[PDB]
């Protein structure tokens, strides 16, 4: 059985907390607001805005008493070809003591900033293009759809358009932002790489929308069976690698989030089928930046590893699927997802 209130009720209990979810905002719109107003950065800062996993409603509920990790861009006009990365980096030093004292750290390519309830992850970008697309380009992420803290799932109507306005128009024409990523640190070293976060908010927005809003929900749920199942599972992939998997997965025209996961499933295993008996792994386009594999830190053999763990859950969740008593059903589901899946009353 499809079981569609009982995987409502599990996403309900798989999203982050209300709590937690007004913490973010409030200190997304604080730390806006205050680099906004800090005098050295004024002419530096173009915008601060939401974005990975909380924007793109892709996240779900830390376990226990962990903060989520919650993703914020800088945008910068500084000049990456006269100065590096840490250049970039060293200036929110004084801001961050001004404002956060006691509460920042760097962690390599990003700070993290602890507030009650979350923790904050700001990377420091730069716009590479100059003269009139660097001015159209800064418009656009001084826009309600960019600077907007609500998430997709609570905004269906929103598109990546300097014209949007929240609903008390579609996605702008691809020329205008396809091919105009930022540039970021690199991980480990002190060089730019490029970053494409509204390319990515906008083909999930999509994606969700062409699969019938099935899509940040399967997300999560396979991200909440992966946790379920680490015991089982190898470490990688998870987080964005697992997620651009489960969007690669997944066909266009999702009808209920059981026929999402099985047939997503399904295709993984079919599509894979000749990389995993080469003991190898896909090399798959970024979304934002389509040069960049997002697979190319994970290693063949977690890849292969994790196709094993997907093959015997495609047989569990194919008879959760096609059983036809409701108890039995959501006891399959359950050994998929755990308690926090319902049974029905
Ligand atoms: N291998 C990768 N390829 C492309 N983009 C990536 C990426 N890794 C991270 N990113 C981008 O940077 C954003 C922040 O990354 P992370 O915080 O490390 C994982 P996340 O997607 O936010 O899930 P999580 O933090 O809830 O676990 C990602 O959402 C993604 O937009
Ligand atoms: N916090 C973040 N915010 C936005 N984009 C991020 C991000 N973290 C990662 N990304 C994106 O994901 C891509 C891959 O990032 P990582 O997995 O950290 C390897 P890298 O930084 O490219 O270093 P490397 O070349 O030494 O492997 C980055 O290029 C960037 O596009
Ligand atoms: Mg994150
Ligand atoms: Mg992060
Ligand atoms: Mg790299
Ligand atoms: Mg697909």
């Amino acid at each position: 059985m499809e079981l569609q209130p009982q995987f409502n009720e599990f996403l309900a209990n798989i999203r982050p907390t209300d709590t937690q979810k007004e913490d973010w905002k409030s200190g997304a719109r604080t730390l806006r607001e205050r680099l906004k107003n800090f005098e050295p950065l004024k002419e530096i800062v173009v915008s601060t805005f939401l974005q990975g996993s909380i924007r793109r409603s892709t996240a779900i509920r830390p376990l226990g008493d962990k903060r989520p990790d919650v993703d914020i861009v800088v945008v910068t006009n500084l000049d990456h070809t006269r100065m590096s990365p840490t250049d970039a980096m060293d200036l929110f030093i004084p801001f961050l003591e001004k404002y956060y004292p006691g509460k920042w750290e760097t962690q390599g390519r990003s700070f993290g900033i602890t507030l009650s309830y979350v923790e904050l992850d700001l990377v420091i970008t730069a716009i590479p293009e100059s003269g009139a697309e660097k001015s159209h380009l800064e418009q656009l992420y001084k826009s309600e759809s960019v600077l907007t803290v609500n998430s997709l799932e609570e905004q269906t109507d929103w598109r990546l358009n300097k014209s949007w306005t929240p609903n008390t128009v579609e996605d702008a024409p691809a020329s205008e932002w396809k091919a105009h990523p930022l540039v970021l640190p690199d991980r480990e070293k002190n060089e730019w790489g490029r970053t494409h976060p509204l390319a990515q908010i906008r083909w999930t927005a999509e994606k969700n929308r062409l699969c019938n809003g099935h899509y940040i929900n399967l997300v999560r749920a396979v991200k909440w069976w992966r946790q379920q199942n680490s015991e089982d599972l190898p470490k990688y992939p998870k987080g964005y690698p697992l997620e651009h998997l489960i969007g690669n997965a997944l066909d266009n025209g999702t009808t209920s989030m059981a026929q999402g996961l099985v047939q997503l499933m399904d295709t993984f295993l079919s599509r894979w089928a000749a990389i995993y008996n080469q003991k190898s792994k896909p090399w798959l386009s970024d979304h934002g930046v389509a040069e960049h594999d997002v697979m190319a830190r994970l290693t063949a053999e977690d890849f292969c590893s994790f196709y094993e763990g997907i093959a015997s859950a495609a047989e569990i969740a194919r008879n959760a699927l096609a059983s036809e008593e409701p108890q039995e059903s959501a006891q399959l589901w359950r050994q998929l997802f755990g308690s926090k899946f319902p049974l029905p009353g």
